[PDB]
């Protein structure tokens, strides 16, 4: 028996499970299963001069290739100053990942492959399409751009255009459509929804996410979780992307339009992707109640939305900056700073020492196992407020209680609550092996007090 706090952080940890399981009817798969089903027909770039990258050149047509008119596409018309704009980030995005590099330019010697870029006009093209690294038009992919199709016009951060831009370079470097009128009953796996990939053609809605209401809009403008995955095992993960301490969401250092927010109705939606340094979620610009988790390969509920930001397995985030609303903050097993900010937090800092700050609000510091927090490796609360914060350790306990005395006797379950004022530094420490000795601590600054525990 733990407490409501401890089953929100535990039920919210375990909300976006994959694998070994049916949901819809349908075999859950992992991101690893899943980027096999992405990268199954075979199909790739080689790395012609060898050298660990693949070196891809594109280019934006000027005039319409040897035998353009037998296509049936119609009137050929070349990329405009936007839409160029637009596919040089989509390209960056992917590069970003994987060890792919893009450079615009003609087909060179030393290149491994040759990229085109290029708008048509007859509807019966379809919207746009591309073509796999092993065919006879390797590299190329089209736009539709009628009086009637104008999504491709405007490509821009957040909207179709740009999504589609980004689908369909996905297409060329090899990835394949999540499945072979079709709709979501047809999948094979439960995950094929916009949420994991952006080679998918259903909606979030059908794996419960919530992004936006009907009316508008909202797509992922970069690869999701299970993109990145099939790319890097198809390309090799590109290590020196941000390798340096990078801030997300608010305050942003990503210098990418995707990873950055600037306002409280920003609709964002995700997958992180981080060579190495201390980072930083910061989601405070947000009013909504936020679960944030810092757990790889996990998803939480930003701004208002539901399982729309991840992090892409064997990356590391290091801290989580929540907002105004009654937020749920999960770090990993690494040292943490975990913030708060107004309204009523949940913070579970993990292993390792862990720095929390539960800002303003009735915050309640959770704990679900003593190596969370042992003497060699402590946790510290910098802004503990005796009589408003509780420290939850429910989970360890099992609301068994502990007995609060002045030095250990040598039975499990003594506690100790000290205090100097003068540092206002205060300190919990506990015996739960019995062991005569505190094999679990907790530093605050301010003072604890034995109410101020719920065990
Ligand atoms: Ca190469
Ligand atoms: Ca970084
Ligand atoms: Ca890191
Ligand atoms: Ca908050
Ligand atoms: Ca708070
Ligand atoms: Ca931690
Ligand atoms: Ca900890």
């Amino acid at each position: 028996g733990t407490s409501s706090a401890f089953t929100q952080i535990d039920n919210f940890s375990h909300f976006y499970d994959r694998g070994d399981h049916l949901v819809n009817g349908k075999p859950s798969f992992t991101v690893d299963q899943v980027a096999d089903q992405l990268t199954r027909s075979g199909a790739s770039w080689h790395d012609l001069n060898n050298d660990g990258v693949i070196n891809l050149t594109y280019t934006f047509l000027t005039a319409p290739p040897v035998g353009y008119a037998s296509r049936g596409l119609g009137t050929f018309s070349q990329f405009s100053a936007l839409q160029k704009e637009q596919a040089k980030l989509s390209l960056e995005s992917w590069a970003d990942v994987a060890k792919v590099t893009f450079t615009e330019g003609p087909a060179a010697r030393g290149d491994d492959g040759h990229m085109t870029f290029a708008n048509f006009s007859a509807s019966n093209g379809g919207a746009a399409f591309a073509y796999l690294p092993n065919s006879s038009r390797k590299g190329e992919s089209w736009y539709l751009i009628n009086k009637d199709y104008q999504v491709n016009k405007t490509p821009g951060e957040g909207n179709y255009g740009r999504q589609t831009l980004t689908h369909e370079i996905g297409h060329t470097l090899g990835l394949s459509h999540p499945g072979d009128n079709p709709t979501y009953r047809d999948a094979v796996y439960a995950e094929d929804t916009r949420a994991y990939s952006v080679m998918s053609y259903w909606s979030e809605k059908n794996t419960g996410q919530v992004f936006t209401k009907t009316g508008e809009g909202a797509y992922a403008s970069a690869p999701l979780l299970d993109d990145i995955a099939a790319v890097q095992k198809l390309y090799g993960a590109n290590l020196e992307t941000r390798a340096d301490d990078t801030v997300y969401g608010f305050n942003s250092t990503a210098d990418r339009d995707f990873y950055s927010a600037t306002s409280s109705t920003d609709k964002l939606i995700f997958s992180v992707w981080d060579g190495g340094g201390n980072d930083t979620l910061d989601f405070s610009g947000f009013s909504q109640n936020q679960k944030i988790n810092l757990t790889a390969g996990s998803f939480s509920d930003v701004g208002g939305m539901t399982g729309n930001v991840s992090i892409a397995q064997g990356v590391t985030i290091e801290n989580a900056i929540g907002g105004s609303g009654n937020d749920l903050l999960i770090g990993n097993d690494a040292a943490n700073v975990l913030k708060g900010g107004a309204g009523n937090d949940i913070i579970y800092g993990g292993g390792g020492a862990d720095v929390l700050w539960g800002g303003t609000g009735s915050d309640t510091f959770v704990f679900g196992a003593v190596s969370d927090s042992t003497p060699k490796a402590a946790d510290i609360i910098k802004d503990f407020q005796s009589g408003f914060d509780k420290i939850d350790l429910t989970a360890i306990t099992k609301l068994g209680g502990l007995n609060f005395v002045d030095a250990f006797t040598g039975h499990a379950g003594d506690a100790i609550v000290s205090y100097h004022q003068a540092s206002n530094a205060g300190s919990l420490q506990v015996d739960f092996s019995g062991q005569g000795v505190a094999d679990f601590l907790v530093t605050t600054v301010g003072q604890v007090a034995t109410y101020d525990i719920v065990a």
